[PDB]
């Protein structure tokens, strides 16, 4: 019940991305294109792409599904589409490989339908226990799962971790006191980057409470 | 010969992508998908996308030119494609507003090739004095030109500012001093991001010097 859980800072983040760009200068991979994949791989993407020079930036949407009787994992591109990138050395980007599902399927889908001279992965983040794929760079190797909270992502994580602990209240009252506290408790976050009280009243907004 | 120019920050970034969700909340325009500009628009679309709470995020690449005679700007959408966006409301996001040129090709690139059932158009900032078009939402207005230097235009952006000063110089120089110097004259920046020493040794890794 308790969520290794890793808040990564802005600076953290361009660390990273810079420290990625470096490990592609210095490969000297020449890289035309970038393929984001959206969304967690919209914001590397455009910050490696500085760092290298690059002004090309497409981007394709993978899904994320789970069979929920046999929990199947499946990545999915949504809103799928062609282009053209005959004679373009591609590199694909994404926030962080886990599993390496996304990345498996994205290098799949640029090189059956984009037609790149070459196509490379990279993510800020690579899990060793757990990826099946290893992209081909990355700026910082993980040997221990947590998740990890994007400043990107504050709002729907926040948003998540809370709901994880609302769903079994016992109460259809909701404590925000005791919200914080299991928040510490589980999660380890204290001063969460999103007050709480802010997330539950976006939570009603959805209608997710 | 001198440029006004704002660094901005993280934070700032940040600041204004949620006062810009915040006005697309009030309004109550519920945005089934994002298209964010490329490169421009990547970041805020994905901030914004945080806050809305939009999963569907698509981009599109659009480029500048302009024709040297002439001096006749035109933008240009690279790799174009078509997906159906029927039965979507669509919301384009791009970082800022400064002729509009931009945010009108984009609309009209959208409703003409996805097709959506609705296309709002919104940007971080918006320049009233030289927009010919003015987006449905924005963070903030600017009633005085400047260049604003984004987070993740850091390297560039410097790149180029370095450049415009070393394309009047004397004879091949060098000297990390009076560039600083020049940079503060010219600009007003006395702590660049990213070190100048650090541009130059990229501009020569990218044959610009
Ligand atoms: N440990 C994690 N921390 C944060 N995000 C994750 C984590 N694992 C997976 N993700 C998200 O899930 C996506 C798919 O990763 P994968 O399991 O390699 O297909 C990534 O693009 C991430 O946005
Ligand atoms: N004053 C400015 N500061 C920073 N970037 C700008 C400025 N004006 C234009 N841009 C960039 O140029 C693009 C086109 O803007 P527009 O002139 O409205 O077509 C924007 O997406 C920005 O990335």
């Amino acid at each position: 019940q308790k969520i290794p859980v890793k808040v990564v800072t802005w600076d953290e983040i361009v660390s990273l991305s810079t420290k990625l760009a470096e490990k592609i200068k210095a490969d000297e991979y020449n890289v035309n294109v970038i393929v984001a994949i959206a969304r967690g791989g919209l914001v590397p993407a455009r910050l490696v792409a500085d760092v290298l020079g690059v002004f090309d930036i497409l981007s394709i949407k993978i899904e994320h599904w789970i069979e929920t009787a046999s929990h199947t994992p499946e990545a999915k591109v949504k809103y799928p589409f062609k282009v053209d990138l005959s004679d373009k050395n591609v590199l694909i980007i994404d926030d962080i490989t886990d599993t390496g599902d996304s990345i498996e399927l994205a290098r799949k889908y640029v090189m059956e339908n984009f037609r790149p001279t070459e196509v490379k992965t990279a993510t800020l983040q690579y899990i060793k226990p757990a990826a099946k794929i290893i992209p081909d760079y990355y700026a910082e190797e993980i040997v221990s799962w947590a998740w990890f909270m994007y400043p990107w992502n504050y709002w729907e994580d926040e948003i998540n971790l809370v709901n994880k602990i609302l769903i079994e209240r016992k109460t259809k009252d909701i404590d925000i006191n005791e919200l914080k506290r299991n928040f510490v408790e589980s999660y380890g976050i204290e001063n969460p980057p999103i007050s709480l009280d802010k997330i539950l009243t976006e939570m009603k907004r959805r209608k997710i409470v």
